[PDB]
RNA sequence: AAUUGAAGAGUUUGAUCAUGGCUCAGAUUGAACGCUGGCGGCAGGCCUAACACAUGCAAGUCGAACGGUAACAGGAAGAAG
């Protein structure tokens, strides 16, 4: 019921003295499959350590969502670095329709049906991060009415 | 009941993030070309030279408008084997 998965790995570079350095960087999201998302980046200087140290911070640094039930609730607009990003709750319009890199984080997060669409910059270790931000500043009917009274 | 509706990726760098152009994945067509080609249904078929046109048809009808008889088939009368 952890239900990982792992969207980027690169190769970045040092450069010391005597040459390069190519080290590798991973970029998972993991979530349980009703709320609950976190992504972790990990960086090591091979891929399975990388993804390792992706998932065990992953694991940790998890975020709530407030679902709908199976989808989103309001449109709602996450932006981070340069990675602008709208989703819209498409009340059973079926299928996660997202671009890559969000694709993940909203079938791990338990999502199931919404349509999105990121603009701007399309960086996948920003385009989460604009989707988890989204996501966490997204609140129920619960909470409005929490909030305003009634 | 009559709008259930939105995906990205590759490439600037030793690497990065941003900006930014180029390019690809889709759908479409009065299409052409290449290879191949069994049947049917429904559609479509000179986008260019509003260039030049052989030949055949594409606008005739009415005698219940009229004088009339060129034919065709009868009618009447005459003459002949």
């Amino acid at each position: 019921e952890l239900q990982e998965k792992l969207i980027a790995v690169n190769r970045v570079s040092k450069t010391v003295k005597g040459g390069r350095i190519f080290s590798f960087t991973a970029l998972t999201v993991v979530g349980d499959g009703n709320g609950r998302v976190g992504f972790g980046y990990g960086k090591a200087r091979e891929v399975p350590a990388a993804i390792q140290k992706a998932m065990e911070k992953a694991r940790r640094n998890m975020i709530n969502v407030a679902l709908n039930n199976g989808t989103l609730q309001h449109p709602v607009k996450g932006v981070h670095t340069g990675s602008r990003v709208f989703m819209q709750p498409a009340s059973e319009g079926t299928g996660i329709i997202a671009g890559g890199a969000m694709r993940a984080v909203l079938e791990v997060a338990g999502v199931h049906n919404v349509l999105a669409k990121a603009y701007g910059s399309t960086n996948p270790i920003n385009v989460v991060r604009a989707t988890i931000d989204g996501l966490e500043n997204m609140n129920s009917p619960e909470m409005v009415a929490a909030k305003r009274g009634k």
